[PDB]
């Protein structure tokens, strides 16, 4: 099988700046024989080797390369010179899921169980294929032109085959504990991320790291007067302090549970990204 002429940085018109990380840089470019849009990443090999990262940089490459769903930002190419490598991701249009939780204040029962929907679709995914991504986080959830779903970053994901903590506000408290990252790991994650589309504020928030970190392990967050009774429930199934009695994990049986929870009822999982998602607000 013969693969497309590897691509070189002299092939694009690049444009602004999406994004700016710590060890790379994300910048909008122009592929000039087709006239397509990719957000190519560009790391600079050279601080990627004295920070350790080569396993970070190559684990990201991998999962992003085996991941063939529409939930999911696609890795079209990579290429490199003398200093840098090139990363031809997927054009997000629409930005960060945080930018419209933002804009929006916090979404209504339509719009938080159609994008809740997209997520346990595109995690089912994930699972599936034996990956755990660790640091499932609103800002790593991307939308693209039609407002669907594309999960980003994977450089920090865990791939089994049979070490790292995450964002603080959305960390499982087995990870501050046992030191061990589940699948299960994510669905706490996912249930923070109900929370966070019904409040407009993830569940555990304090001044800092280690305030937040004690209130996750404690179990301490509340719900507002308004909320959800049905969206309520399933956070409240997927808050858990032991990750095994998590709805959705290996041992509460898989995912098929956690789609038929009542807040699924409307939702047919059928074809999610050839449906039309809901405005907002
Ligand atoms: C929340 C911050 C933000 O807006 N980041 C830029 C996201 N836009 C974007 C991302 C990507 N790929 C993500 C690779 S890390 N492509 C196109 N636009």
């Amino acid at each position: 099988p013969p693969q497309p002429r590897k691509k070189r940085p002299e092939d694009f018109k690049f444009g602004k700046i999406l994004g700016e990380g710590s060890f790379s840089t994300v910048v909008l470019a122009r592929e000039l024989a087709t006239s397509r849009e990719y957000a190519i990443k560009i790391l600079e090999k050279r601080h990627i080797i004295k920070e350790n990262k080569v396993p970070y940089v190559t684990r990201e490459r991998d999962v992003m390369s085996r991941l063939d769903h529409p939930f999911f930002v696609k890795l079209y190419f990579t290429f490199q010179d003398d200093e840098k490598l090139y990363f031809g991701l997927s054009y997000a249009k629409n930005g960060c899921l945080l930018k419209y939780i933002r804009k929006i204040g916090s979404f209504d029962e339509t719009c938080t169980r159609f994008y809740t929907a997209e997520i346990v679709s595109a995690l089912e995914y994930l699972h599936g294929k034996g990956i755990i991504h660790r640091d499932l986080k609103p800002e790593n959830i991307l939308l693209n032109e039609d407002m669907h779903i594309q999960i980003t970053d994977f450089g920090t994901a865990k791939v089994l085959s049979p070490s790292f903590v995450g964002t603080a506000q959305y960390v499982s408290p087995e990870l501050l504990t046992e030191k061990s990252a589940s699948k299960s790991s994510d669905l706490w994650a996912l249930g923070c991320i109900i929370y966070q589309l019904v409040a407009g504020l993830p569940p555990f928030r304090a001044g800092n790291e280690y305030l937040i970190f004690q209130k996750i392990i404690k179990l301490e967050y509340d719900f507002p007067e308004k909320f959800f009774p049905k969206a309520r429930d399933l956070v409240e199934k997927l808050l858990v302090l032991d990750a095994t009695k998590r709805l959705g994990c290996e041992e509460m049986e898989g995912y098929g549970p956690l789609k038929a929870h009542p807040f699924f009822e409307s939702v047919t999982w059928e074809n999610l990204h050839q449906q039309t998602p809901p405005k907002l607000t």
